[PDB]
């Protein structure tokens, strides 16, 4: 009984600001895995109700070819596509605990959010390794090895220490000392340092700011998922 409503309490799915939060960071994470197929969506808890640009997606970000999609304006068809795709995600080892195509064709926002972030796990941090931690603790890793030797970082989550943009000013100073005058920011102005950090990651490195300044500077506690789709991206330019 009310077990969804558990899992969706630690998904942050009920909590309208990190469901905005994950809303608007998995359209632009989504986005930037369909321009490599020339298509994008708009709003994601319409744009995937027919199953065709999830399977899209899901054969940009594994190299992987799924069966033909159905068409038809009948539902019937749609719940088929989102099927194909259901069954490609729990076919890489991933259970799928209550998300059933019937929903995502509704577009239930908090299952079609849900379904994204399987996917994001699944595919750009599940098989992250750094020494002996795995998926989500080796990412962390990874984060707290690379911003280790700058004093006004200490990376402990992926939610309040990534608020002030110091740890993401970090990351890119750690890799390319160049694009970032790191002892001219402080704690002052963090938006200052967020944005900066999300501009030169964007020109240079070309992963777009799936991140609101904004929504981080306005929240005590910012969405875990939403951040760690960001700092995925990051991972996987350096390493």
């Amino acid at each position: 009984y009310m077990e969804q409503e558990e899992e969706w309490e630690r998904a942050g799915l009920l909590d309208p600001a990190w469901e905005k939060q994950q809303r608007k960071t998995f359209t632009v994470w989504c986005n930037s895995h369909l321009r490599k197929a020339d298509t994008q969506i708009e709003n994601i808890e319409e744009d995937f109700r027919n199953g065709l640009k999830l399977m899209l997606l899901l054969e940009v970000i594994s190299g992987e070819t799924l069966p033909k999609p159905d068409r038809g304006k009948m539902r019937f068809h749609k719940i088929a596509n989102v099927n194909k795709a259901l069954d490609f995600i729990a076919s890489k080892d991933v259970k799928l605990v209550s998300i059933g195509a019937e929903e995502i064709v509704d577009g239930n926002a908090k299952m079609t959010l849900g379904l994204i972030w399987t996917i994001i796990l699944r595919f750009a941090i599940q098989d992250i390794e750094v020494e002996a931690s795995t998926a989500k603790e080796g990412l962390l890793l990874w984060c707290q090895r690379k911003t280790s030797p700058y004093k006004n970082v200490n990376v402990h989550n992926f939610h309040n220490s990534w608020k002030d943009g110091l740890a993401f000013c970090a990351l890119i100073h750690r890799h390319r000392p160049e694009l970032i005058d790191y002892n001219s920011l402080t704690r002052e102005d963090p938006v200052r340092n967020l944005n900066l950090a999300f501009d030169v990651a964007e020109k240079h490195l070309n992963i777009p700011k799936m991140l609101d300044a904004e929504d981080i500077k306005t929240s005590l506690k910012p969405d875990e998922r939403a951040i760690m789709t960001y700092i995925s991206s990051y991972y996987h330019t350096f390493a």
